[PDB]
Order: structure tokens, then sequence, then C-alpha cells
């Protein structure tokens, strides 16, 4: 449905920033918001639990084994209901044209955007 | 530079939504701003000053004798500081290599953001 | 579905500009692709079967009578087919949360290019 | 018009994504265009020159002493012309309305955009 490696690059796009806690932060949020238990990640009650769970997540990501692939894909839910929006999108425009659409026009807007910032650059040179 | 054509065509365009009186007030308030004396306007003295510019201007617009010219051409200063800004964009791009790539630009930014809608559409296929 | 009277909203809207005969066209080709057999429609075995049945889907859109209707909505596949993507969002807005959305966000990214222009002439 | 440390962010903005070696290998080639002469910038037919320029361009970068900042001047023509646009925009609008203006409704541009594809993922 969504191949590992895939999953990968966006999860390294939404930790490129701010690190790596920020995403694990996020993804744990929404996995126990619902309800989930697999695969095992450590709730508030244990005492470094972000920093453990931020190593046991990218740990699987890095990884390629059927174990590391099993448990990033039971995570799934928690990563979609937590990733920015167009990062999902990248992730499934491999394996879906809908959302190979949805990032080819979102970023053929960007490009205009800056088309305009530039054309209006210039010419303002040109007083 | 800017024919008097062009300036009709602008003319109708903002005329079109509201009537020619919205255009005419807009620019009567801002020909009285630039303490402008040609051509002649009425003042907020008269009863029916609007209703007696929104005539004479668009007589003017309408037609394409020197004289109608020549006062249209004259009024531009008030006419570009009142208009809509795409209005304007558009009525210079005939005569400005800037203002053609501006309004061209927009028009890319608007198609776009069409192609947005078709494809959360074409999407309505799968559910 | 999607009120009679919102059809007619969109499909008026439709043929503004270009006129009757390029909605007309489109639903009927949609119509054929489609296979559809109910409204009746002239295909190209009529003489001027374009001007014949362009007179038919907007006798329907103008009414508000039962037969209208029924056959309105019977159209309605071969017009979500071939209506503007746009005007179809504003079409089912009326009735979809989702769609209105949709539509708004599509205005505020117009209203953002109309921005870009007023500030470019700003520095005019 | 436009202070030594606004230009450094925009210089070290435009750094990292590839590195150091794409500005100076584009601000070089904008210097050459322009047909200038100071500061002193290797041409091609020069071995090292691009590691040569690197190295020359973002000392000066990094520095506030009146020579750094005068080479910098000196160069910022070379900087308009190359730079990306977006990133001279957000270089020059610390010390002007008209560019600050363009870069927030740019911005705006791209929430709108990203609201769409939020919308339109919840959607299907």
């Amino acid at each position: 449905k969504i191949k590992h490696e895939h999953i990968r690059m966006a999860m390294n796009a939404w930790a490129h920033p701010d690190g790596e806690k920020v995403p694990a932060a996020e993804i744990t949020r929404a996995y126990f918001e619902l309800g989930m238990t697999f695969p095992e990640l450590y709730d508030d009650s244990h005492p470094e639990a972000l920093a453990r769970n931020t190593q046991k997540i990218f740990r699987w990501v890095e990884k390629d084994t059927p174990d590391a692939v099993e448990k990033i894909q039971a995570l799934l839910p928690a990563i979609e209901k937590s990733m920015p929006p167009l990062l999902v999108a990248r992730m499934r425009s491999h394996s879906s044209a809908y959302f190979r659409e949805l990032v080819e026009t979102r970023e053929r807007l960007v490009r205009d955007a800056d088309d305009f910032v530039a054309v209006a650059i210039a010419g303002f040179n040109q007083m």
C-alpha cells in the first residue's frame, strides 16, 4: 500500500528542521489519541519517554528488516494523523496518482507565486 | 501610451458589476483629491452630482471624437487612483510588457487554483 | 441529491460566456459517452440535432415542474461529466460542507493572487 | 540601503540547501556578466577559482568590519542578479515595505495552497 522506503523519505523530511523529537512527539500523541498498542511505545509514565520513543521509531524507519517494516506499517495511522498534510501527500504520491497530482498542483502554484515575486522585483528596479 | 479604447474596456468592466455610478463616484472623489480642474466635474454641491458626472464621464468613454479622448486622458490620473488594481493592470498590459507579464502570472495562479478543484473532485470518482 | 435550483445556478453560469450551445454540446457528448437513453436527446443522426436539444435541456432548467425536475436529475451524470470542475464544486457546495470548504479555499487563493497585483501596483 | 547583517541572513539561507558553492558559483557568474572588477574574483582561467571565490565571499559574509562590509556592498549587484528572487525579496524587506508586503503575500499563497492539500486529503 505504501512502500517503507517512501515512508522513510517523508519521515526524514519531517524531522529535517527541528530534529527527530518533534515528529516523534507528534506521532506518539496521535498514537495514544487513537488508543493503539502496536507497535509498543512508552507513555508519559516512563522517565525519558520521548527520547526513548524517538530512538525506537527512527530505528525502525532506518532499518529494513521485515520486523521494522511491520512496525512502521502499523504506525502509519498515527503518522498520517500527525504529519504535515503536504508531506503525507508526497508520501502517497508514489502509490497513488491522486496524491501525485495534488503535490504537482501545489508545486506549480508555488513556482507561479515565485515567478510573481520575480516579475514584481524586476520592474521595481525599473523605476 | 494608454489608448482610449483600452480605457473604455476597463471602464466598462468596472461598471459591469454594479453599474456606472460606482466608477463615477470613485473617480470623482479621486478627482477632487488631486484638486483637478480639467475636465470639469461636479462638486458635491449640485443636487444631482453623481448622476450628472456618471452621464458625462461614460459619454466620453463611449465616444471616439478627439474631445472625448482628450478628456479621458486628462482623467486618467483619477481613474488610475480609484480603479481596482486588477483592472488597472489589465488596462496597462496593452501598453506595457511588465503589466502583461504581471497579469499573465495571476491568470496562471488562478488556473492552478482551479486545477486544485479539478483534482479534489476528480477524486469523488473513488470516494 | 442536488436541488434543481442549484443546477440552474451552475447551468446558466456555464452558458453566460460562449452561450447555450457549448453546455448543451458538452452534456450531449457526455450523455452518449455514458450510453444514456433518458431523457431523450438527439444524436448526429438528426439534422440540427444540437440546436434541437439545446432547446430541450434549457427548457428543463428554467422550469420547476416535476417533469422538468426529473429529467434534469436524470441528466446530472452527463452534466457532472462535462461541466467545468469549478462550476461543479459551486453546484454541490449548497449540500456538501466539504465542497463548500473547497470553494472557499479556491476564493482565498484567487484573492491572494489579486493582492499580489495590488502590491505591485502600489509600487507602481 | 541594505544592512550587512540582512545580506548575511539571505546568503546563509541560500547556502544551507546545497552548501556555499552554489551561491558563489552563481554570484561569480553574474559578476562577470555585468563586467565587474571589485572586489577581485577569480575567472575560470584560474585553477581553483570556484573554491577560492567561495572562501573569499563567505569570509566577508561572516565578518562585520568596514572591509568586509564594503566588499559585500560592492558585490550586491551580482548578488541580486543571481540569488533566488524570494530570497532577494526577503533580504530587502527589512528596509522596504514593498518587498515586505510581497514576501507576506507569497506566504499566504503557500499557506492557502497547503490548506487545499490538507482539505483534499481529508476528502479522498
